[PDB]
């Protein structure tokens, strides 16, 4: 397949914005999504939150559970300082070694920018998935393996 790795930049303010239109509804350490579209906003390490994860609807590596048939948008925006994070979703689970094996990535983007000048690089992409446990991934070496993934479940 193709990967994403068109990215368009926004300043703080904006990525702000864009991380409260996560359509999700909060509980514990899972957000879930209802509806035939759905909007999944992450990004990678929010100021404040341990390196290296992903944060939705202001949660570390939240569990999503989204609605099999569903249209998924997903925004994902970097804004962790001197990485160039990505966001693949696979069928292929944790732990995941230096070089995560996770061909085929269904739906995801490549490397994106580093935050430069107080602008931060997001993108958009859709998934059509059908029910089963997905991963959200980062691919740079070693990340994968210290943590940086989350679980998805549609049903
Ligand atoms: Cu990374």
């Amino acid at each position: 397949g193709t990967l994403d790795t068109t990215w368009k930049e926004a300043t703080l303010p904006q990525v702000k914005a864009m991380l409260e239109k996560d359509t999700g509804k909060v509980s514990g350490d899972t957000v879930t999504y209802s509806g035939k579209t759905v909007h999944v906003v992450a990004a990678a390490v929010l100021p404040g939150f341990p390196f290296p994860s992903f944060e939705v609807h202001d949660k570390k590596n939240p569990t999503l559970e989204i609605p099999a048939g569903a249209t998924v948008d997903v925004t994902f925006i970097n804004t962790n300082k001197g990485f160039g994070h990505s966001f693949d979703i696979t069928k292929k689970g944790p732990p995941y070694a230096v070089m995560p094996v996770i061909d085929p990535i269904v739906a995801g983007t490549g490397f994106s920018p580093v935050p430069k000048d107080g602008k931060f690089g997001y993108t958009n992409f859709t998934w059509h998935p059908t029910a089963g446990t997905y991963y959200y991934v980062c691919q740079i070496p070693g990340h994968a393996a210290t943590g940086l993934f989350g679980k998805i479940v549609v049903k």
